[PDB]
């Protein structure tokens, strides 16, 4: 009985992120703010995961043990910044750290994968 699963693309991760960063700092309910993320997504994976999160959160869960439900997309760091953002009454300003972050590794890992295609059939 082993199972594997992989987790998202860094971009797919980075767009999903600033998305509910923007959403969440707007002042639009949380569950709200999946909905309209799931429902925006080309991806219907993210879309099933994102409707599965906020399904967790409407039965009462936080965002963070919700998101926990995939811990192959989001790691223990993401999950625990998200964390300490709702103990502290922060989730809207710890969800643009995580969008800002998630964007800039994108771009990093993005080009380093970039650069060694380019030279390997250079
Ligand atoms: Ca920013």
């Amino acid at each position: 009985g082993f199972a594997f699963k992989r987790g998202i693309s860094t971009p797919d991760l980075a767009l999903i992120t600033r998305q509910l960063a923007t959403l969440v700092q707007s002042g639009m309910p949380l569950e709200e703010c999946l909905r309209a993320v799931a429902e925006q997504s080309e991806k219907p994976r993210i879309r099933t995961m994102l409707v599965a999160v906020r399904a967790k959160v409407t039965e009462g869960y936080t965002l963070s043990d919700s998101l926990g439900d995939y811990p192959h997309v989001f790691d223990e760091l993401f999950r625990s910044m998200v964390a300490a953002g709702e103990k502290s009454g922060h989730l809207d300003s710890v969800l643009e750290r995580l969008a800002d972050y998630a964007e800039n590794r994108q771009k990093m890992r993005s080009k380093l994968q970039q650069a060694s295609e380019n030279l390997y059939p250079q």
